[PDB]
Order: structure tokens, then C-alpha cells, then sequence
């Protein structure tokens, strides 16, 4: 009792136990089944002529037989495309947002323990404009959506999230897994990546952060001692560094005088950047902050002059 969608690049099947699972009150298997061979059918033209137009209209979600057969009219339709090619590339956004949610709901298997995180992600990935010299780091990856987002969306030389707590960190290790498993399966494209478990505030990371050139960090919930530790690890970042969080680390109109040559403001630009600067989403801004040791610098050459 289970149902099995082929693999349109003739990867394992994706196999389902029947009662299907249902994830939460807006997910369920069953339409994670439809939409799966949606996405498939615009991936491949042929694939949408090979297959009878009644089966994705004419569904019951709730009868094994339908579903059955609804899954038997994709798998003869692959078999058909595959038969006439006898005769890897990067996701696009939407398929992008699918593989996640999928990989998401095979992962995340007790949620207690996405749609405008997912724009938004999206809308930073083409502001940052990242290339194969850029190592990027999400600092406090949780179950690692965002680096799975940046590594299928970019060609940076490595991706790599740090999560201390130990419920995000154990499910990354499956959201990983599942991650490279569906990306094989529709034959998509991605960056390396490596999900870790860790403090970004240790010895090692101190290194490591100055080290990278792409830090995104959600900083909206750490507390003021994390956020001054933060603040000393950015310090020993290279020129140009870039830094992206969801609360500024320094004031956007910073000012260098006498009294605030300590403050991280002295080596770094801040930029607010928002998707409303065409956005139907949340009001949401995010912080671009650019290590620039010239502000210091610039300050230094008037005192002298
Ligand atoms: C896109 C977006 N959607 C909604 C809202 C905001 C945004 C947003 C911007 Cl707007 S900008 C931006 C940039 C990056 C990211 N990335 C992620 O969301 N990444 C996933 C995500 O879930 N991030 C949060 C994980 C939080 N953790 C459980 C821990 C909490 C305690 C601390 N911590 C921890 N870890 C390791 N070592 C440690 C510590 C403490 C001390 N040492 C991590 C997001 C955004």
C-alpha cells in the first residue's frame, strides 16, 4: 500500500506509504504528489503532450484508487518521454520553492519541536550578486532553508550553516540528506554546502569569520552579549566583507568622531535595503553591512591635517 512517482532524469522512485502523511493544516503529501508533477511537466513540454489532460483535473485526494492512477499516468508518461530520448541545471525560483517545502516536510517530521522567507531570500541573492571567490556562511543556519537556498541559487566556492541548538541542528542532518536526494531526483543543480553543528562564537569560528566574505546572519532574537561578541568576530573580517541581517550592527547614519572610535560603525558601511525600493509581500527590510576600513582611515588623515 504505497504510491511511486518516477524520476524524470531516471533517478529512484519517490515512494509514499498510503494513508499519505499529512504535515500540517496548509501541507499535505497528496498535493505535494500533484504539484510534484506539475513542476515535472513544466520541465519537460514533451512530458505535458505525452499526458492525457483529465488526470491533474479530475483527482480525489482522499481515494487510494484515483491517486493510483493519477501517479500511473505520470510513470507512463516519463516511461514514454524516456522511450523517445533512446531515440544538470540550476532550479528556477518556483521548482526552487517546491524542492524546499518538500524537503522541508520529509525533514521536519514533528514541527512543535518558506513563502515570504523564501522571497526575501530571493530578493538578497540578487542584491548580493555572489561569485565562485565568495564563501558564504548563515550564522545560526537553524534547519539550514536559507543555505540550501543560497547553494541552489549561486555559484559561491562554498556554503556553510552553523546551528549551536541541538533540535535545528539534528533535523539539518535530514534536511541535508533530503536536500541532495530530491535535487538528484529532478536532475537540479547546487552549490557545495555544508550544514554544521556549532557555536559561531568558539575559537574555530573566530577564524572562519574572518575568513568569509558572505555573512548572512538573523540577529533579530540574540541577546546584546551575542550581539557584542558578533560585533569583535566582524572586526577581523577582510575589506569589502558583507554582512546581511535582519537588524543593523551599527547605526545607519554613523558619524566617527572622538567618543566612537571603538564602535564597529568606524570599519563598516550599513545600508538598509528593502524589496518595497514589484514586492506584494510583507514590509521587510534587511541590513547590508560592507567592511570598509577607510572610515577609520579617512578620520585619522584629518586629525593629522
Ligand atoms: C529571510 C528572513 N525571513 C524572516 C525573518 C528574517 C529574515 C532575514 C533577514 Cl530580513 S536578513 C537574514 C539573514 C539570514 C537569515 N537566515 C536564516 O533565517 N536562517 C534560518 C534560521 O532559522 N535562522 C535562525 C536560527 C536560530 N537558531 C535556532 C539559534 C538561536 C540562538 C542563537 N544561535 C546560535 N547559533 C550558533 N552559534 C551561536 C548561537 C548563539 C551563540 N552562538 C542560532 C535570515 C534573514
Amino acid at each position: 500500500l504505497e504510491l511511486r512517482l518516477k524520476s524524470p532524469v531516471g533517478a529512484e522512485p519517490a515512494v509514499y506509504p498510503w494513508p499519505l502523511p499529512v504535515y500540517d493544516k496548509h501541507h499535505d503529501a497528496a498535493h505535494e504528489i500533484i504539484e510534484t508533477i506539475r513542476w515535472v511537466c513544466e520541465e519537460i513540454p514533451d512530458l505535458k503532450l505525452a499526458m492525457e489532460n483529465y488526470v491533474l483535473i479530475d483527482y480525489d485526494t482522499k481515494s487510494f484508487e484515483s491517486m493510483q492512477r493519477l501517479c500511473d499516468k505520470y510513470n507512463r508518461a516519463i516511461d514514454s518521454i524516456h522511450q523517445l530520448w533512446k531515440g544538470n541545471t540550476r532550479p528556477s525560483t518556483g521548482l526552487l520553492r517546491h524542492i524546499l517545502q518538500q524537503v522541508y516536510n520529509h525533514s521536519v517530521t514533528d514541527p512543535e519541536k518558506g513563502e515570504t522567507s523564501f522571497d526575501l531570500v530571493a530578493q538578497m541573492i540578487d542584491e548580493i550578486k555572489m561569485t565562485d571567490d565568495d564563501l558564504f556562511v548563515d550564522l545560526g543556519s537553524g534547519v539550514g532553508q536559507v543555505v540550501l537556498q543560497v547553494a541552489a541559487a549561486t555559484n559561491c566556492k562554498h556554503h556553510y550553516g552553523v546551528e549551536k541548538a541541538d533540535i535545528p541542528a539534528k533535523y539539518a542532518e535530514t534536511m541535508d540528506r533530503e536536500f541532495r536526494k530530491w535535487m538528484k531526483w529532478y536532475g537540479k543543480k547546487h552549490a557545495e554546502y555544508t550544514l554544521e553543528r556549532g557555536d559561531f562564537l568558539s575559537e574555530e569560528w573566530r577564524e572562519r569569520i574572518a575568513n568569509t566574505s558572505v555573512i548572512f546572519v538573523n540577529n533579530f532574537a540574540f541577546g546584546p552579549e551575542v550581539d557584542h561578541q558578533l560585533k569583535e568576530r566582524f572586526a577581523n573580517m577582510k575589506e569589502g566583507g558583507r554582512i546581511v541581517s535582519s537588524k543593523p550592527f551599527a547605526p545607519l547614519n554613523f558619524r566617527i568622531n572622538s567618543r566612537n572610535l571603538s564602535d564597529i560603525g568606524t570599519i563598516m558601511r550599513v545600508v538598509e535595503l528593502s524589496p518595497l525600493k514589484s514586492w506584494t509581500g510583507k514590509p521587510v527590510s534587511y541590513y547590508l553591512h560592507t567592511i570598509d576600513r577607510t572610515i577609520l582611515e579617512n578620520y585619522f588623515s584629518s586629525l593629522k591635517n
